[PDB]
């Protein structure tokens, strides 16, 4: 059966943590939906690229669980997952069923909002590491990709392909992660 | 004075190599027009991921002469590009104003459709050599980007970052080139 990932798409999202993601995941064939936080209309990212979510994020709720959930950084979109309720609900789902939970940049820090996977060794943008370790609530790792159980954390856009490839990886396997990456042209 | 970038968009461009470029033009001060090959409406890109333009091309074109045109690839959008008599004229007016063309993956295609930059070392995407190469029209180069003097190209999704700080180190410096990567945590 495919695998399912949830992307939550918020304003401010860096957009380019939002699309290598879900377009390297549709190449895993993975079913990716991009979920619009604040309902189904165009969401603005953060360096004003407009993405027109799926779905609604009420509505995408209605037909999970995933099999990840995937949080993009941006300042802007990060601070408003960690503001959310909702998220706080899926994440803490996703947790409890022992799903896997992905965030990049600046998103891991909605994990610190929504006290989720406490005790995992993380990894963040540099200018987010002091937010997400605010009370040393995890433990922190320069690494480009981190994964720790079923929180995959990841630094920023340059590292968003390793980011997406590690969630491929994850679901899908080594073999189906070397076959997406090979026709991408990766360093 | 602002440098300004028009980037042609295309059903079926590859996502990321627009959205890659236009994020980090952005970042480097670059005053970028999203245009929409079709008209106003959301762009359908290859996997799925619906972008809405700023304008429709024809509307952005009043606005011309831009500091650099792009191409990005994926096939259909290289096709459509490549098909395009309006895409034609905006290539041979920048060409004769002696203005940057980039083109990325299956894009530098459309150079060849439109008798772009004949003479230049140039790359693409693997899979769309043969089809750059038909005729011998320019010189072949595995470089992960090529600059030929107004001529800038590029591989695949892999390289979207390269190609992007190239366009703005032709644009804007090689400084700000460099301030703009280091916040991306690039490899
Ligand atoms: C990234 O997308 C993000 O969330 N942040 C805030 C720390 C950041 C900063 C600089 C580049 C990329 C990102
Ligand atoms: C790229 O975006 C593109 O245009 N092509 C067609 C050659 C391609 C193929 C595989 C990965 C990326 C791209
Ligand atoms: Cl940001
Ligand atoms: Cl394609």
């Amino acid at each position: 059966a495919s695998k399912r990932a949830l992307v939550i798409l918020a304003k401010g999202a860096e957009e380019m943590e939002t699309v290598i993601p879900v377009d390297v995941m549709r190449r895993a064939g993975i079913k990716v939906t991009v979920a619009g936080l604040a309902g189904k209309d165009p969401v603005q990212c953060s360096r004003d690229v407009v993405i027109c979510p799926d779905a609604s994020l009420e509505d995408a709720k209605k037909e999970g669980p995933y099999d990840v959930v995937v949080l993009p950084g941006g300042n802007l979109g990060a601070q408003n997952l960690s503001e959310s309720a909702a998220v706080k609900e899926i994440l803490k789902e996703q947790e409890n069923r022992k799903g896997l939970i992905a965030a990049i940049c600046a998103g891991p820090t909605a994990l610190l909002a929504h006290e989720i996977g406490f005790g995992s060794k993380v990894t963040t943008h540099p200018l987010a590491k002091d937010k997400m370790m605010n009370g040393g609530h995890y433990t922190y790792s320069e690494n480009r990709v981190e994964k720790d159980g079923l929180i995959l954390t990841s630094r920023g856009p340059g590292t968003s392909f390793e980011f997406a490839l590690a969630i491929v990886e994850a679901l899908n396997g080594k073999e189906v992660a070397a076959q997406v990456k090979a026709p991408l042209v990766l360093k």
